[PDB]
């Protein structure tokens, strides 16, 4: 079986937790699409072009990762990408509840897209893009949670 | 005992999950007030008049349902409506936590108003007005989650 | 005439159970407090002791009927012509199991509606199990139990 | 050739387990449904009964292999050359224990990736334990089990 | 050991739940800094000066409490205050999840600052500043949840 | 002089317990690591074995006192003149039970303040129960336990 999997999200910015999940996905599936949502409702810190470029560079060492931006409903994009596997990272209980609702909805929308939940390292089990940004905004050290290129862009973003 | 129960919420829009809960409430209590909150803080998709009209039409087949709009504190409205039963739908754990806080607060405000928790069908256990709207905004099919009249109004709303 | 059933092991009946059954009696015309034989749990008190303790602790509530049962819930509720099943809400861990039971009970008897009532903040952190555990270590449990239940628990542990 | 393992007690195998293993077979080339001896749990069905029931209930799935094991998970998975470990997602209480198992299994065998699959809403509130409990009270469990499993459960309880 | 503990938060406004937690902290630690975050992102009902004055007056009877405002990352402030104990109140499961994420982040930022979780009275286990304000805005009685001075300021705030 | 008590079964004491007690010693002047007789749980190690293992595993911490007790928590804490009760935070399921215990303990002894400490991410997914389970299947548990505890666990399972 030559499986195409999709790993969607805002990735604003991509963290070491996302790198962990996408690395596990590439060791399991032949082709992994890391799909970055335009997500204008969330009003992201980084533009879609910035998020795509940051994720491309942070996953460049992974030969079977394709970084792409998308604005549709995830399931509409996934169907057009011929993906049958939907990657989700489960860190804790709060994730679980919302992720079950999304997975049942996604299954209603596209039954041929199977949601799979991967578990990150204990190291990234307590972080989110939101928390990292918040700590960074308040002059806290977030170097440990981010790829080098992402850390450099976050510093540059917060300086201006 | 000739019980008057109140089922409050934003109902923006009323879903099949809300119809399920209010149908269970009508089989248990003599009179059920489906109370629609003005809720301007949430900035609803549908005006109060639209939400009331949609809920009226979606519950018309239930003879002991009264659809009414309200702007007060729920408990202030419930006291003026001579309701002693407060209907809440419990879908999952996240609901549970917030619902317990609301129920203890509502009990402090009006001890004679008893909070009762009803459980929806497995079918509606993973949906919310918020998720349905989000999927609809992103060009996803939500026909299965809504009464026909609500589906028609949601399509019309998103077209303009 | 609306008939509700409040099932459980009630090993022993606590102030938390009295709170839930009192709320149920203010809402429904007749409330059956149904005590499960529950031999799998290996209860401290026999079904007869549990029934007698609950009868005496609810005697002041005119619309409560205390009955013992070994039946499947759905069957006993149908046989009792009840259409409402009362459960108390405590913790998330209780809630999850309660949803599984409620969906099972609904499959078995769709006309039996599960209703969840919320106890006083006072009883929101107690269980029959925790009260027994405190009492096994000679701790003061007078506050959590009806007087007759407290007396029987002391007598049992002596 | 991607080899996945779906471990558990399967005492007995339910429609929820059939749902999870069917999803696993549509994703992975070979799926080993691994039945734990689990003597600590004191199962209703022996390992041999559990294996025979699961074999027959999954016979229609060409890429499922039913095997019994008493080994440490990580060891049996290495010995079976599997790199994927399938778990089903039910409740938060299941999820928490599943995270502990998955982190332990990762410590023991880092190349064994735990994957969580979500069952149909239909089986989201059932467990082998709850089905057995319903059956112990003579309740209708035909809907939750494969026919062969239903027949063996009735025979066992008779 | 002459321990300095910090109890951070928005305290918008300080409630009986916060008074309960800070009272427990003062019975355990020599000096307790009740640290009020400027928190402009949350857009607080009360200004920082109002929140500090309200908390000062509501804790005046506690001799080892110091009420101070701060705008830094909490951990940056805590380090400059020579605090080695970080007080958090745990009411319910939802608190727990977010509090674990914050505590691991705070530990990364300042390992010498130990997070300690205190449990409030059952009486305050179902309230928050947010819920109290919401009930007050909707003409509900919140007298029981607040110190007298806070209740007076909340009434005055909502009248204008 | 601030005296804290860290109670539990400690069957056996793990690196997670060592982490919690080490954090407690950095915060409080004297820490009593209190080992419950806990016969209801039917422990793998006797109270004497559990005390000896914990004594040796905490010997490097000068302000730790390891003591066995069969008393009610509130009584032993009063008798030990402690005003702080240390608990570790793991999972939501642990947290819920911990709140019930803490409210009960507060009813019994209001001057005994329950404090929750958070372990390292390293020990956030382990328990004495899970470590024993891994060891029962001959799995490598050297990483989760003090050396003396690992040796006693191997000897016990042999
Ligand atoms: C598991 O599916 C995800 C996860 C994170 C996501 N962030 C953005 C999207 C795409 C737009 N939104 C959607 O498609 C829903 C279903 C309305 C949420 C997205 C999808
Ligand atoms: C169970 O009581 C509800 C549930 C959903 C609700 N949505 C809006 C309201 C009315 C206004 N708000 C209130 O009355 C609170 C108590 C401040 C929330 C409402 C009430
Ligand atoms: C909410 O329903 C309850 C709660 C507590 C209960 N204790 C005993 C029973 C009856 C026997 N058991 C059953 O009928 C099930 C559904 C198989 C568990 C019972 C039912
Ligand atoms: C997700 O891993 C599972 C799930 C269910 C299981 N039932 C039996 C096993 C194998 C023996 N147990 C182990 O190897 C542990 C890790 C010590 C528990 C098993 C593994
Ligand atoms: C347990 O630490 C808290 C708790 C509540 C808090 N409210 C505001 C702050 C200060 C600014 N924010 C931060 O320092 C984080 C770490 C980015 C949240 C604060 C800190
Ligand atoms: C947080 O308090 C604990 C935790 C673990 C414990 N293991 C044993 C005890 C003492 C005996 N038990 C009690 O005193 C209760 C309160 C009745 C359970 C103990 C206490």
């Amino acid at each position: 079986m030559q499986k195409r999997a999709i790993y969607p999200g805002t990735f604003d910015p991509i963290t070491n937790g996302h790198i962990d999940i996408v690395t596990r996905a590439t060791q399991m599936f032949d082709h992994v699409i890391l799909a970055i949502a335009a997500s204008p409702s969330k009003k992201p810190m980084f533009t879609l072009e910035e998020r795509v470029a940051l994720a491309q560079q942070a996953t460049a060492h992974l030969g079977n990762v394709e970084v792409v931006g998308f604005s549709d409903l995830m399931a509409n994009f996934a169907r057009n990408q011929h993906a049958t596997v939907l990657i989700r990272g489960l860190r804790a209980v709060a994730d679980f509840e919302y992720e079950m609702q999304l997975a049942h909805m996604n299954r209603h929308l596209m039954p041929e897209l199977e949601s799979v939940f991967l578990m990150p390292s204990k190291e990234w089990s307590f972080i989110s893009s939101s928390l990292v940004k918040e700590v960074a905004r308040h002059q806290g050290d977030v170097t440990h949670f981010l790829p080098e290129n992402v850390h450099q862009a976050l510093m540059a973003k917060l300086a201006v």
